[PDB]
């Protein structure tokens, strides 16, 4: 399937983290969630570990375990949204993401708010002979993007 | 660091799992967690996709988001733990354990029961554009191993 950067991908933490969009999707369960039929897009966060990271991760592994939320601004409007994400996997892997209704075509700023996998229960061996460096604390991460929809077999008759 | 099989590893599911174990190890948070003095051994499930994995993961990827207990028991005597393990992350990567008491040295087996992503909050998509396979239905897996102490 297509998938759409929502601006520039940007390192952190030895993370490489990027935002993503594409159709909405469903999910298991049904019913939970924005269902697709109510939504613009599926928004994504890709987060990655990047080769020197300190937390047991590999180059292009995943990050589990995060809790992520974000904060979506429509700034030619002023409209805002806020909301969570989940953890998903898709046919492509493993995500954080969200079916959301987007605030109409403009140019838009996202922040992503990230806490650690501390938080949602991994816990890092500590000692000399198995253990990992410390967590980061929790940071935010902006993307700034023109959002104009996605493409249509035609949205009016040809 | 020094890692010890619990037997040989499995397929199923389009997973490899295998059961190892080390000297028991100091972790964060500790929250409900047994500490390394008081424990022999560190018990671990290593479960990564195998070729041909119907639920979005490559191979040789973790599997995130299981959930899993385990029952141990000693063969000589009959006397049975059971408890949960941990999600963990480790110099070589993610895994599940728990530090763990022994029942003495002596001939083991230990049964991991094991629920899919599903239970812990991990949401697959089921479309035809981006979904992936039904999860698997939660199953046991058992080891068998000989303890003689670290
Ligand atoms: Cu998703
Ligand atoms: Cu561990």
């Amino acid at each position: 399937f297509k998938e759409y950067p929502a601006g520039e991908p940007v390192t952190m933490n030895e993370m490489e983290l990027a935002a993503v969009y594409l159709q909405p999707i469903d999910m298991e369960p049904r019913g939970m969630g924005l269902p697709a039929a109510k939504a613009d897009v599926h928004l994504q966060a890709d987060i990655h570990a990047v080769e020197g990271n300190k937390n047991g991760f590999g180059a292009g592994e995943w990050i589990p375990y995060l809790t992520i939320s974000y904060t979506l601004v429509n700034n030619d409007t002023g409209e805002k949204q806020e909301g969570t994400f989940m953890p998903m996997v898709a046919s492509d892997g493993p995500h954080y993401g969200a079916n959301i209704k987007m605030m109409g075509v403009g140019n838009y700023k996202v922040t992503y708010h990230i806490e650690p996998p501390s938080k949602a229960g991994m816990h890092r061996h500590t000692d000399s002979e198995t253990g990992v460096g410390r967590w980061w604390k929790p940071f935010d991460v902006s993307y700034e993007f023109k959002y104009v929809g996605l493409n249509s077999s035609g949205l009016v008759p040809r």
